[PDB]
């Protein structure tokens, strides 16, 4: 646990954001403004509602009152598709990582230290 | 089966309880108090409050009304963003825990036993 955090999880997150910044800025566009009728609006703006929701689908905690209230509501449903596809490649190329060259020189260096 | 829950499930529980503790005590200072109206409020504390969102989080049944109505919403979210990258870690090192130095040497003793 100590390796992974201190090292590795850096590499996951850096490639993250990009992936993450990649399409705030796109859905950003799509996002239909809040102050439509401002009686519930306390929004952070069009850039914020973006990522916020990012976050949301990723840990699995989204919703689909955006989706439904957008400009394209179809284009906005295919970037939240490739959004979670991208996100099970990051996933998964990280368990290869962790795996490198060798599935018992990982159990080694955790033996040898722990002493 | 008998492997895992016998020997290597209080490995995953004993690990996991002191980050449910430790976003407990810090997530139970954040979230607002039940008595506002008290006319739907069967609460059972700040901190009763703070572990079971975590619990329902984790498995898959969280929802967002308390961050939602809570002091800091946005530090709210950055801590069960941190909470399900540091479970996923939990995850992804039980897999290389129960690769222990060889895939084969584990289906080697789940055959040896059985016979
Ligand atoms: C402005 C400048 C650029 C900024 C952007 C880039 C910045 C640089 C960031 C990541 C790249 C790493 C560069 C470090 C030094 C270079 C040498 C090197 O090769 O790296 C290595 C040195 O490993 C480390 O030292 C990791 C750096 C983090 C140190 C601790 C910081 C706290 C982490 C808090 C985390 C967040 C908290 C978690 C919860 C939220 C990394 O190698 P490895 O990954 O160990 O691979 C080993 C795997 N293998 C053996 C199987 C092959
Ligand atoms: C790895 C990191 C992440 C990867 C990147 C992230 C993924 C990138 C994916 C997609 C990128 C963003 C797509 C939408 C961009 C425009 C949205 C918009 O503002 O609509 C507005 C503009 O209306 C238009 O003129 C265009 C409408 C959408 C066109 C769809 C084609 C692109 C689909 C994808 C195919 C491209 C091929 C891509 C190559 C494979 C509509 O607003 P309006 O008010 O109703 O109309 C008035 C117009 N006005 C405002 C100008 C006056
Ligand atoms: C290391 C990253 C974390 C730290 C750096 C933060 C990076 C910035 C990320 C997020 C922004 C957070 C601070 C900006 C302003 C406050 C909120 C806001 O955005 O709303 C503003 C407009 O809303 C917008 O639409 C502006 C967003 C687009 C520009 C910001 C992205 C810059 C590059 C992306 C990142 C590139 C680097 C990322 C590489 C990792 C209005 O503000 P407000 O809603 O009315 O609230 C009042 C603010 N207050 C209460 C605080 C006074
Ligand atoms: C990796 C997989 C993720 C998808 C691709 C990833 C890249 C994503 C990038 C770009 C992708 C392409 C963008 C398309 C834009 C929508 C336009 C449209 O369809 O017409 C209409 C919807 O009509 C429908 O309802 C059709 C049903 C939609 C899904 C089709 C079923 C799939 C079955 C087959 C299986 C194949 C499955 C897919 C293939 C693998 C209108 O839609 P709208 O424009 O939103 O409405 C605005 C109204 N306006 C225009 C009048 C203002
Ligand atoms: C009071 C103060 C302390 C309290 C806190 C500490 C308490 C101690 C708790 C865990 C540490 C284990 C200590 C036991 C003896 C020490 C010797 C040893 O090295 O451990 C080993 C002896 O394996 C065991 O005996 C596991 C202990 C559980 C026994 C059955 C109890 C019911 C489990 C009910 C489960 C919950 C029900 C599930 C559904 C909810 C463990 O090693 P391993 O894990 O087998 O590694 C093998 C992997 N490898 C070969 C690939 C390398
Ligand atoms: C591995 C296991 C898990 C690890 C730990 C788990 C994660 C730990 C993360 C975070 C720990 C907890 C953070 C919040 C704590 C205070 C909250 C609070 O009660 O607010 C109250 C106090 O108001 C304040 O004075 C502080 C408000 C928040 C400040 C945010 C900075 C810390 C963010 C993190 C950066 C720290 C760096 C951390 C190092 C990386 C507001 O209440 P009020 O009534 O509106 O105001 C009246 C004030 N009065 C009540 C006193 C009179
Ligand atoms: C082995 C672990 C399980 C067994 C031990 C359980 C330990 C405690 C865990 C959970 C609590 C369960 C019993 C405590 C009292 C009853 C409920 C409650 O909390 O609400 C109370 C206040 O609410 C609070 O805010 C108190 C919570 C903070 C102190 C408890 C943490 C102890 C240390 C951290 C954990 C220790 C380390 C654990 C490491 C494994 C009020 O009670 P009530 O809501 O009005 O309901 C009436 C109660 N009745 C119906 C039952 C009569
Ligand atoms: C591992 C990743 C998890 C995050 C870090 C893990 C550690 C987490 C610990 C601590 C984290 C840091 C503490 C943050 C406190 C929030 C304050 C704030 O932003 O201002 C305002 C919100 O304004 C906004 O809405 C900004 C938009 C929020 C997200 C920014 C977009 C990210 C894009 C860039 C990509 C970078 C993504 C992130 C970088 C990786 C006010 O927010 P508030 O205080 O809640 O409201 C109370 C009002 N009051 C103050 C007046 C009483
Ligand atoms: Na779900
Ligand atoms: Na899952
Ligand atoms: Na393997």
């Amino acid at each position: 646990i100590q390796k992974v955090i201190l090292h590795d999880v850096l590499k996951f997150l850096f490639v993250y954001i990009v992936f993450l910044l990649g399409f705030g800025v796109a859905l950003a566009s799509l996002i239909e403004k809040c102050p439509k009728d401002n009686k519930d609006c306390s929004s952070y703006g069009s850039f914020s509602d973006a990522v916020l929701e990012l976050f949301k689908l990723t840990i699995g905690l989204g919703d689909l009152n955006i989706q439904q209230n957008s400009k394209y509501p179809i284009l906005f449903l295919f970037l939240l598709i490739t959004y979670v596809i991208l996100t099970f490649v990051l996933l998964l190329n990280m368990l290869i990582a962790l795996m490198g060259e060798t599935v018992e020189n990982v159990s080694k260096e955790s033996e040898r230290i722990w002493r």
